[PDB]
């Protein structure tokens, strides 16, 4: 709002629920009724705005800089609107725009991607960079996408699909990098 400056800010009755050693950069601004899980690196100027719904975020998740989290309002033609639910070991990549989606366990979203409502990607999978994923659209499990709007290229290499869990683990250890410069 116009006087609210927090980092953590309410809507209504709603106000984040925090775990441990989450990393959230003074910079962004994360809006009601957002639950991040342990581990969780929020990086600078990204927005997370749960008010007219819900956004849930698994443990060992990284919402890169510049990322923009929204969800669809409730109505009687979508009673459940669109929350936005992301799963454990995520890489949310710099600058992507979530919006009311479903995301499971160890996915890569390419950086400058855009996820919309009601899309649902399965477990290990990888976006490629400035990727368009459709209303609706479901992402079938260890396979790459990409394109505007996204194509299934081909299934994910073992290398690659080793690198969704190296590129949590990293974003791991990078924001405990940071946490440990508060802590001193
Ligand atoms: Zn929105």
């Amino acid at each position: 709002s116009n006087a609210m400056s927090d980092t953590l800010r309410p809507y209504k009755n709603l106000f984040p629920g925090i775990g441990q050693r989450v990393m959230i950069d003074t910079s962004s601004v994360v809006i009601g009724d957002v639950r991040l899980a342990d581990d969780v690196g929020i990086w600078p100027l990204v927005v997370i705005r749960g008010d007219v719904n819900y956004v849930a975020i698994g443990a060992r998740t990284n919402i890169q800089d510049g990322s923009v989290l929204h969800v669809t309002h409730k109505s009687s033609s979508n009673p459940h609107g669109n929350p936005l639910i992301i799963g454990e070991d995520v890489t949310v990549g710099h600058k992507v725009m979530l919006h009311g989606c479903t995301i499971g366990n160890r996915v890569l979203v390419g950086m400058g991607s855009i996820v919309l409502d009601g899309a649902i990607i399965e477990d290990d999978v990888m976006i490629g960079a400035g990727s368009l994923v459709p209303q609706h659209k479901r992402l079938e499990s260890g396979y790459l996408y990409l394109g505007s709007p996204v194509k299934q290229i081909r299934p994910l290499s073992d290398a690659e699909r080793s690198g969704l869990q190296y590129s949590a683990n990293n974003y791991v250890k990078w924001k405990d990098d940071y946490l440990s410069q508060d802590n001193h």
